[PDB]
């Protein structure tokens, strides 16, 4: 399929978005409604994810988290805003998006000329620190700069699943926005949290991994 939505554990689902370069995002089906983690690539891909969601639950999509300011994590925002979902980010992600959206859209289109020239659509719910959703069951946090200066992790304590965002994945990638030296220091800050983790969802390549994905990528970036 162009996109799949598949349960990993309980209310926690993984989105495989095979449009453009494959990106993986997440969905949490809660009591009051649905939280989307990563907006997906475009308003069209977001509509496709919403179609999959409505085959699972009739509850509202409450909010979507932009886990960084990039096109693969924020490109769907126009759609999510249009259906009345909140678009949620840290203040840092929001500020970088205002200043740098046009640059990341241009960068995206160098590699993917087919990708649309999307207008800026900023988050409307902005957090100055770490934050939670779903009665504390979706837990977003900053552990430092890595793939971008602002990228966050999201943790699901009940299911022991960590969303790795663009930060954790199988292949190095080309590192154009990364802070190569801070990257492993960020991953070691994350490990020092000692979060119970059964599953890491890589944000690119095949999503389903163990906690060793952290180590895998750490080893790669340290040889970069
Ligand atoms: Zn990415």
């Amino acid at each position: 399929a162009g996109m799949s939505l598949t349960q990993v554990s309980g209310p926690v689902y993984v989105v495989e978005d095979n449009y453009y370069v494959q990106e993986n995002s997440m969905v949490y089906f809660g009591a009051k409604g649905v939280t989307v983690v990563g907006a997906t690539w475009t308003p069209d891909t977001a509509r496709e994810l919403h179609k999959l969601i409505k085959r699972v639950s009739r509850k509202p999509v409450l909010e979507v988290i932009n886990t960084n300011y990039h096109t693969d994590r924020a490109g769907g925002n126009a759609y999510w805003k249009s259906i009345g979902a909140k678009v949620v980010s840290t203040r840092q992600t929001r500020d970088l998006m205002k200043s740098d959206w046009a640059e990341i859209v241009a960068f995206t289109r160098k590699g993917l000329p087919e990708y649309p020239d999307l207008p800026l659509v900023l988050p409307n719910v902005v957090h100055d620190g770490d934050f939670t959703l779903q009665e504390g069951k979706v837990r977003a946090f900053y552990a430092g700069p890595a793939h971008t200066p602002d990228g966050i992790f999201v943790y699901f304590p009940d299911e022991q699943v960590l969303y790795g965002n663009c930060i954790l994945k199988e292949k190095l990638g080309n590192l154009s926005f990364a802070d190569v030296k801070a990257y492993p220091q960020t991953l070691e800050r994350l490990k020092a949290m000692k979060l119970p983790i059964k599953t890491v969802i890589g944000g690119h390549d095949s999503p389903l991994h163990g906690p060793e994905l952290i180590d895998h990528y750490e080893a790669l970036i340290k040889a970069a």
